[PDB]
């Protein structure tokens, strides 16, 4: 049956097949090759259409990804920033979204529930994209694995490794996302964690590698883990927004996974370092000089404002981060164009 | 004389004639079928114009309709919120007018003093239009009475009932709609509301139906001012981020006057609901449950969390609240138009 | 050696030439005059281009500067306020410039910090335009001079007082911009503030009357000084949310430098008055208001509300600094355009 | 919700809303007004889609309607006959519909088996369109109602009969199309065909009738029948060819249920004739003619070649069958836009 | 020389370079992406062309993907049917080819004779395409081989079995792609039907090999053959239809090649499935049934309605044959673009 996302909206990536999955990063580079011709200039098929991005929590990447790749597309937008965007509140979520449908052709969404989300995805009847929820990150998944392809090809068989805080929404995702490229990936961190992630979630995985050909495997040790590894994608340790005594606890069960030179060396040496960001990797913003003076003691990874990361990784021609950065815009395009059509 | 807009303030309704407001009411009827077939695309009058739209105080229903119309004109905007709309505090208001006017060829502006409109009008030398103040809600009566023509046809002698705290700014809003389009308005009601209404737009309304037929009542029985309607029209009310000490007061007012399925039932077949938003019709608002549980007990009609309507009212056939919701860009858009022409 | 202003950040004013200075200034005129004749509906030469302006403090002028010239260039805009606009917090401005770089093709920032503008100049790769830092306004200087020489002509040789606090960065600007156009400038105001002017901007100003003539003079009355002006140039006296021990200090210091009538009667009759806004100049504004209540009595010259410029002055046909406003839209645009390319 | 009928199927009108088979309507109306301005010329909105329109069995008035509709459009046509609309045979319809949505953005389908029709929506995932089959016809019920809102304005409690052979496709839909229009249908002929007409069609029928205001009735006297009756339609009885025995059975049913000018006298002044044509209202068809011959007796009636109506009938100022049958294509044309979108 | 195929007629596959057939399959890739982006609204390089379609036997694949290529680049088609396409009785090929080269651009022909394909070459003097003869299938070789180019990257040295009634027109056309991409081919199937394999096609075969570097290969053994194999290609045993006895004779030359689990199992992992269509892999075809009752036995294999494949296979992840139809009208384009010339 045809890949026809016409119309779809994009809230979990495991309500898609594993073929319109890999249209969406196709089409995520051809637009991009497309766009650094100019041809973007006089063929701006959204002409006569709007979208409406909503943030209940501010996302500098994906609200500017929006921006740009819905205006490329010749598409309105208007940005609802906190302020406006909380819901259920002073208006139910099923009456708010009732009201987006009959002005905008397409919505975003960025908050905390994936219920959320959904309200926004039965009631409005026009295509709703997950800006990023507690549960996923669809749109970051299309373009960390675009950048892997643009990097190796082909992805089956190839091998990745999130390492870090890997239970959580980032994580999960590049799981989800390497299920259906058929990579082999490991889950590496504390061993605790893999106890609190969606059951339902790891059985279509697992079906996916099934189908596809990766495997899921986790790993508590940070040099086995990287043996092969073709990719190496961490996250930051510290949610903001949060005390101290549960950064004592946070960083202590994962002080063992920072990404540093012998990880990568570990690994292979064509292996390339993700990172959604922002990222600690030095002391140059106030929040690492604080973390690295109050604990700076207690752990001395983190004695030099780093964290999940080493500045010396981060400044290698390994770390392929801002490559990943860029293609949020380009993916996101994809997703805005085969969801509304030309 | 020639109907002609351009170059006006939408500042009071009660400053146009009866042929221009159904010139209006028209043209939204006319450009909204014109989206439709998908005219707005090759047809696009204002490229080469901005607007400035001005936000005192969030409202997310009006600033999605300017947006949505004025994009599909082909103006450009720039959404102002209420950091950026304050006026008499850091600048005087008639010199921030006349900033606004050497950018913008349009001004919208929504905030309390119906004053700070006026100087806008005065001094901004370009087509103001207002948003809401705590006098009007011009916008929205085009919408709405654009809503009841697409509905039943010529609205003359037809009957609409406002109830609630008619004495709001929507209540008065929607009188003088009436009054321009000929209806039997009657205001239900608490007795003394009638009181707070300002006297001279009493008599400009009393004018109006001598001249355009209809005519204007109070009634303080919600089953017997039902009684051949054609249009009930509703609000909420509490006014949001006053004290609950003044909340508690007016239920105890309105607690006769919720809209429910025998009222209406009482009115004509084909009767119509309608109510700008959002409402409260049920639980799923977090406000609805404070209330439904510190006041469920002592007036059992908020017990389920529903207010001025219930849900069963809410859900039927007779709510044409989202047309009318979707009406406000039309309408908005025939306002742009009009006033600052092709 | 030619005006080759691609791909070029507006960083310093100092960092130009005399001749692309005067370059800025004419385009500005030029692009001013063909949008009177509608010119900018067809030819839109950004079309395919999006541009991100970041303000960290609320400053509506130049927001709404760049909005319109962007817009009417053809160039998408995304507006990004002070929550969005925070740099090295949770991520180093370095990483933040190098993500913007590969979204945008074009970055404004508005920030006390000019090592930030710096660092995005450095980082992002693209052309950034200084909004307004603790340290200078381009923009604003741009459109001050392109004013003048709207209303006489070549500039060389014609005198300007800047009067009141001309050690801060509108008075330490405008004697920039003085420089590059080898005006006479008398700055008018205590007599220690001077000592308080970074050494070498002055002596990079000096050099430039060294060049193109004029000169740089300082002055302690204001009658003296307004003799043969062309122009009288003033600001407030006050830096808002500013505590009071500074407040009633800096009014002390300034008392004898309130741009008056007799100031002006002083001058050429041609004599034209700007400010940058907004002034204080009556008591219409909230804020001059709690001036006159509780420091009228001690200082007569606010009694009125009035400080830098009385409302009999500001109410005159010498004042320009509606037009002055104006022509910030219109030299954003030329520094986009010269910047960007077309 | 939203009348949103993008990406859907007109498999079945009883799967749409009373909102949107009014939509479909009106915005019929709508395009065909535009077209007589000329709006056709330059705003194509279909550049670049193609549609596959098939006939199992030829069908000359709905071929036609869907070549125009989609030629105005700008979409691209391809045309398969009767030879190649062969489904289940050579090939599982299954299999052909996934393919034909591989290549086509809509697709039209004129057979017998509405299973046919199902399988091609399920299966193809392009839009739909039911040209004709044993059950329904959706696109003609949009053609006639709007013919009768064209003549009569809001049909709400407006009197059709349809009289004839009322239990075949044409009356069924009739009645639906009653129904949606809350207008009393009157179905009248042979007593025994109210018993062939499936049950559930009927109960949704009632329902709607219920919410939209008709009733449904059966006579088996054509004149009680048309009594205040604003439309009457009828059809042929003679679906050709069986033998020339069904044709004995059939005349012999419905021998007294011809549409003569006593039926339209005993009807409105104002009534109307209604017939999706080909009618048999005289002798200058040669099929009518052998009728005449080998049946002018037992049956009288078709004698002189007239059937279902006496060319007395079709020819007086009531037959609006000419304007029912140019409303073919504008309707068509409205399905084609709504559910492709622009 | 150059890759210039402007003028040429696409009569056999083997008239063309290595070079040419390579530059076919990548610009047909090229413009499939071209499509999912929307370049043809804007981009249509074949306006002012004409192009007439023949088919002397239907043939809905070809005939659409003709259709929808042709008027994607902005071409008009004429579609001729059976009774149209009729050569030589009526008239001449040599006459009938003279006129069409008078009206059209470009020609299409499926018939039966290879040298009526060979007439309109010499005579008509415009680009002619092989539709499909008893001899080749040219557009549908490019498809193939795109399809598998696709999926598998460079083509050279990769596996791929054509099994079934390998000698006819598919066949020896899956072979001659097979030599163009350098692939290992073979044919499995019954012994004797190497033997009816034109033998100058075979030797311009072995070239190709020893140019690209496959190899060619007989097999008797679905299982042996299916060894490393990344292709499994097959096609119906029964042309309809002779009688039920030569369906005899076929079903019982071919009862032990059928494709089922076990041959893909003994494949790669990896392999596809590809088939022309229609394939008979169930009973929802009547022809299909008919065989399970005339034939169930003897031949137990089509009791069950399956014929060349088992729907088992047919519905596995394995089967391509839908992405290999698509594919029919990318290739289709990039044909009649080459050839026309933009």
């Amino acid at each position: 049956m045809p890949v026809n996302l016409k119309g779809r909206s994009l809230d979990s990536l495991l309500n898609f097949t594993t073929e319109e999955v890999q249209h969406l990063i196709d089409l995520s580079i051809d637009l991009k090759k497309a766009k650094y011709q100019g041809l973007h200039i006089n063929n701006r098929p959204l002409v006569g259409k709007n979208i409406a991005i909503l943030f209940q929590k501010d996302s500098t990447r994906t609200r500017c990804a929006f921006e740009v790749a819905a205006s490329d597309l010749g598409a309105g937008v208007t940005y609802i920033g906190p302020s406006g965007s909380n819901m259920g509140k002073k208006e139910s979520i099923e009456d708010t979204a009732k009201v987006l449908g009959r002005f905008y052709d397409g919505i975003e969404f960025r908050g905390f529930a994936q219920s959320d989300v959904d309200a926004l995805v039965k009631y409005s009847g026009v295509p709703v994209w997950n800006g990023l929820t507690d549960d996923e990150h669809p749109t970051q998944i299309i373009a960390d694995f675009m950048t892997m392809k643009e990097k190796f090809g082909n992805l089956k068989n190839k091998k990745i490794v999130f390492i870090g805080d890997y239970k959580n929404n980032v994580g999960v995702s590049t799981m989800i996302g390497a299920a259906f490229n058929g990579m082999h990936v490991v889950m590496c961190g504390p061993d605790n964690y893999k106890n609190e992630i969606d059951k339902n979630v790891l059985a279509k995985c697992i079906e996916l590698f099934k189908r596809n050909g990766g495997s899921l495997r986790f790993s508590t040790d940070k040099i086995l883990a990287a043996q092969d590894a073709d990719v190496i994608y961490t996250d930051v340790w510290v949610s903001l927004g949060e005390p101290f005594e549960l950064f004592d606890k946070r960083i202590g069960e994962l002080k063992n996974f920072q990404v540093d030179m012998n990880m990568i060396k570990a690994a292979k040496n064509d292996v390339i370092f993700l990172h959604c960001l922002p990222a600690f990797h030095d002391d140059h913003t106030s929040f690492s000089k604080e973390v690295a003076t109050t604990l700076g003691a207690k752990y001395p990874i983190v004695a030099k404002g780093e964290m999940e990361v080493t500045d010396e990784v981060f400044q290698s021609l390994h770390n392929k981060a801002f490559d990943q950065a860029e293609n949020r815009m380009h993916s996101i395009k994809a997703i805005i164009l085969s969801t509304i059509g030309y």
